[PDB]
């Protein structure tokens, strides 16, 4: 329950000073208005139909209006701070997933992280903000019918506020009393029930003996003594509130005996006693959710501490310094063990495997398993376990993160379209570094000025939600585009080719070739004809490589590779 | 929503007219304390003298005790009301279940029932018995209240209910404008959270680009435009309360400025404004109770039709009438074919078992599907679809149900027994009939003589739920005994053995073989020893016999009975 994020909100600690003081001036409104009755019957009808009488409709009014701009600048200045606060704590809360790893958007909560964390944020605002909206003008309100408790009818008063914990120990210990009573009785009740049931369970037997009448008898005696039984707990239960209304009554015929003695002389005066009564009751509704405070902060503070747990979550290792601008060295492979989390089978066994600079090299698998991911060891969504990927001599470990990810590119169909323009989506954080031609450029050689000249704004247009959702066909060539406008050294596909396009697939691989044309090439192709131009190839077996060689070698000797080339088809 | 239900109140509306004298009675009571309200302000406080002031805390407490006896009259009566009816209907509905065919018991209402004839039937006593509580009660006290206000004052009552509806459809609209606009809001809320899942969606992609800051101005971006349109919707609805309150505070101050502003009243002498305010607001909650009248009404009424169909529901078929008292002749089975309601598979397909008077046939094979269906249809649990099921030359649709029920037995380990005295138990129906010394004969073959006289009070002892729980080979002990005591010409036996006691199941089959003195039996064998004692073999496929004759003769044609020896030895 101890909090921190008072520094969030110190910045924006005059909005809720600025709440505060409209809230305290609420509650002096509704106090006033309840102080109103004294003259709505002292000077109220009884004397001159004039003066004071004339007044206060006048003022009520103004003081409902006066209330009204509380109500609205109160409510303006707490959400003037609730939201700073829901946008600032999200905004920092965003800033920690980008350096944090993929593992627990790996099926932890991958559309549910959202939905819970902008929901119990909202939560957290909304529950804190509303327990200072209620502690203060709950709160100030309950001091204001106090105080006028004390300003008419002072002894009055004290009797009135002592008699409300006598009638509280007395509704309470009555209704506890008769409700273990009715306890009692729904237990007897149970039993006469659990008589009742087996009569009828052996239907069975009693229609072959034919005891229907004996039957018909023996549950005319159950059914009267469950009657008699329901019978007593609604007597019970129905004395019940007479007597609690009988203490409370009691309760007041001792207020109204109060005017018998002199120790309330003058206190009676007017029709003030309404005043005196009225604020009692309208005391009732604050007061009872003031217990519930600590009902809303804690639940707030909860919440908050599942999102802070999030806050403090370890973000991704940073153990690299290394910068590289284009590895022209080899990836490579060695003895390399890594386990998928929560996995204990191997999602990769000890593997060798070398990438020569300028070269390809292809995995092939009908489940897919192990090749899937490989390729996101050198892009490092997932920590180096077990092994040595010395890409250029050196670990992913020694390496910088980010020069990593700038060395690597990764297209596939599942290519995630930013909302920003099509022009800004493939210069995507490199805006400022290149050049708008350049874009065009790489816009023709992955063929994909065909589609934007089709488009009605051009090159600077939207594309998915709040967009146009173009085909996927046309993202993989904005990929495309992507990898040879950052020109890594490292390219990664999948090409997983659902359906071929006629010459818009065709072109899409004409611009592979052209990404393949340099750079080092990673593939997990399941096209054919990807397979057939494949440098080398690395066949896997689920968690390991069964066969390494050229697709050519391994159709020679049938192997692995050979039965899956012939069941692909 | 029609009913007719009243012959089932008539003899009962004597408690329905005393309830309803007693909660008007209650309302009035209601009513005059309200009325008492008026000296309390007009001359109970102002004015010095209090003798007039202390009489009326005696008229309080004493109209209170009134109340009180006025509630628990109440509560009585309806209490009486609604158990008779719960009662007799329970009553008529359980006559009426002891003639439903088993299909009605097959499963389509087996715990259900239990609720249907329990919680259904309280829940159509109980909302009929609220609904008339409501309508007389809550109705009275409206006119109570109508014609206090009417009496104190002709024309502040006129005014105030001429401004209630006004009130009411100012309120309305404004609610319902200020909803549609929050609406407005909540799509554009739900537009940007669009945005907000979208732009989280690609971390993957983010990572591997590295465009982590761009990122994080472009959700700073879109939370400014979500807090933007937070602030926007919690405005709008924060701008209602104000505007209903400004309303309301309205109609008050019409209400008091026309009322005080010339003569029209004339007659606001005192805090009689407080009584004909009060009294509206207390007004407020029976004509809120009043609109679900017909929402309990319908509820309850609902509850009886469900109940209602079961009970009016078409029993078993009666139609046969010929009438036997001892059977000698030999029932027998003709191309009969029966289904289960259900499954379209023939549960007996057209079969001619012919049984033997005095020879025990014995039905063969492991089956599950259809095992006890050929003993079901002896005492006709279920119609019999097709061909002639022949007792002593007549079918089981011409002769009597009750007569048929008479003449056969049904032994099983699967046995209800009564809650009643195991003297009862043994003579269920028969009590009359056979005498007790009969009754402990039947002991003494049946061998339960060793375990009833070990029961403390001997054969005149509950013995089933809410008592001994005698184990169930006790009580096929007590079923071979009322096999004995009925000796009916024929007997089915379902022989689940599952464990053999020692000396103790050997005793139960020399009571088997006291039975198989005579009176034919079909028996279900799942014994050896019984297989091999029995006359006749007629093995099932499940729908259909498999064989047709004697142990030894299935030894020497092995068809289906050798491999139930396989799992015999």
């Amino acid at each position: 329950t101890f909090r921190r994020l008072w520094p969030t909100i110190a910045p924006f600690k005059a909005g809720l000073i600025v709440a505060g003081v409209a809230l305290i001036l609420n509650a002096a409104s509704d106090t006033f208005m309840l102080s109103l009755l004294k003259p709505l019957l002292d000077d109220g009808f009884g004397k001159t139909d004039r003066s004071v009488l004339v007044w206060m409709p006048l003022v009520v009014i103004g003081l409902m209006i006066l209330r009204g701009i509380t109500s609205y600048v109160s409510s303006y200045c707490i959400s003037w701070v609730s939201g700073k606060v829901v946008m600032t704590m999200r905004r920092r809360l965003f800033g920690h997933m980008m350096g944090m790893p993929v593992s627990f958007f790996d099926k932890q909560s991958t559309g549910t992280l959202l939905s819970r964390i902008t929901y119990d944020s909202e939560q957290v605002a909304s529950s804190s903000s509303g327990a200072l909206i209620t502690v203060v003008r709950e709160g100030a309100s309950i001091i204001g019918l106090f105080i006028m408790m004390f300003y008419y009818s002072w002894q009055l008063s004290i009797i009135l506020i002592v008699l409300a914990p006598i009638v509280s120990i007395a509704i309470r210990v009555v209704s506890k009393r008769f409700r273990n009573i009715s306890k009692n009785m729904q237990n007897t009740m149970g039993q006469v029930t659990t008589s009742a049931e087996q009569m009828l369970k052996g239907h069975k037997e009693v229609l072959i003996f034919g005891g229907q009448e004996v039957e018909t008898k023996r549950f005319d005696k159950v059914s009267n003594r469950m009657r008699l039984q329901g019978m007593k707990m609604v007597s019970a239960s129905s004395i019940s509130d007479p007597i609690i209304q009988l203490i409370a009554s009691l309760a007041l015929a001792f207020v109204l005996y109060a005017a018998s003695f002199p120790s309330v002389m003058d206190s009676l005066t007017a029709g003030t006693i309404t005043v005196v009564f009225s604020s009692m009751i309208a005391l009732m509704r604050p007061l009872k959710s003031l217990t519930n405070v600590n009902a809303q902060f804690q639940r707030g503070m909860a919440a908050c501490q599942t999102l802070f747990t999030i806050l403090d979550s370890e973000q991704e290792k940073d153990e690299g310094k290394r910068v590289i601008e284009r590895a022209t060295g080899d990836v490579e492979f060695r003895n390399v063990t890594f386990t998928y989390p929560g996995r204990d089978v191997p999602a990769l066994r000890n593997i060798n495997l070398k990438i020569p600079a300028g070269k390809t090299v292809a995995l092939v698998g009908r489940s897919g398993s192990g090749k899937s991911t490989i390729a996101s060891l050198i892009t490092r969504f997932y920590d180096i376990d077990e092994g040595e990927i010395l890409m250029d001599g050196h670990d992913l470990r020694e390496y910088t993160l980010a020069s990593l990810r700038n060395q690597v590119a990764l297209v596939s169909q599942n290519v995630h379209l930013f909302n920003d323009t099509v022009a800004n989506n493939i210069a995507y954080a490199r805006t400022e570094q290149y050049s708008r031609e350049q874009i065009e450029e790489a816009a023709r050689m992955a063929y994909a000025m065909d589609f934007i000249n089709k488009m009605d704004n051009g090159l600077d247009t939207v594309i998915g939600e709040n967009g146009v959702l173009l085909s996927g066909g046309q993202r993989q060539r904005i990929a495309i585009a992507r990898a040879l406008l950052r020109d890594s050294p490292i390219l990664i596909l999948d090409e997983a080719t659902s359906a071929l396009d006629t010459e818009s697939e065709r072109a899409i691989q004409a611009a592979l070739d052209e990404l393949q044309k340099n750079r080092t090439s990673l593939v997990i192709a399941h096209r054919l004809s990807t397979i057939e131009k494949a440098d080398e190839i690395v066949v896997v077996e689920d968690g390991v490589i069964v066969e390494r060689g050229t697709h050519n070698d391994l159709l020679e000797h049938r192997g692995v590779y050979a039965q899956l080339h012939k069941m692909q088809f």
